[PDB]
């Protein structure tokens, strides 16, 4: 069950993530963007887009199939809720938010604590397809930051896309609105 599972994962983060440390919380954004690219090495997928919203949310979008949204057999619930409810991620964020772009349809569905606040839900109509995630990282959790580092982001971003070619991997800092730095990466 999904509420004992999220229990667990909040009551001990570290043995999940490595650590609830500013490490730890980097880890959050390299598990979606982990997602991403395997979407991407299966054949479906080439860009990503990791923003550093304000607040420090984060926003992950790829252009991928869109995570299924189908009712499953299992739970009797849309597909993409029941793999966001079990997203470790999702269970150490205090907010975060699901669009995908499937069918030719935008769903939508947000979380705090990985409980779903409503059910999923149809919000627009669309011609491509993929996946966008925004999260904001649990406080509670992360006790000692929850300020990214660019520069930690843009290493790892920069290696991953030379690791992965083809993929075109962005990292944009809105954080500032001022000023505004953007770094893509696309390996050939
Ligand atoms: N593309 C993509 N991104 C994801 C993030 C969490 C769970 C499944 C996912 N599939
Ligand atoms: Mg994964």
């Amino acid at each position: 069950q999904v509420l004992e599972g999220l229990e667990a994962v909040r009551k001990r983060p570290g043995m999940y993530i490595g650590s609830t440390s500013e490490r730890g919380l980097h880890h959050l954004v390299w598990e979606i963007v982990d997602n991403s690219i395997d979407e991407a090495l299966a054949g479906y997928a080439n860009q990503i887009e990791v923003v550093i919203e304000k607040d420090n949310w984060i926003k992950v979008t790829d252009n991928g199939r869109g995570i299924p949204v189908d009712i499953q057999e299992k739970m009797g619930r849309p597909a993409v809720e029941v793999i966001l409810t079990s997203s470790v991620v999702n269970a150490l964020s205090q907010d975060l938010e699901v669009y995908v772009h499937r069918n030719e349809t935008i769903y939508h569905q947000a979380y705090k604590k990985g409980v779903p606040q409503f059910d999923l839900k149809e919000v627009g109509t669309t011609d491509k397809t993929g996946t966008v995630i925004r999260f904001k990282a649990d406080g509670e959790i992360f006790t000692e930051t929850t300020v990214y580092n660019y520069e930690t982001l843009q290493q790892r971003i920069r290696e991953l896309a030379f690791l992965n070619k083809g993929i075109q991997i962005t990292l944009r800092d809105e954080r500032d609105e001022e000023n505004v730095r953007e770094d893509s990466y696309h390996y050939e």
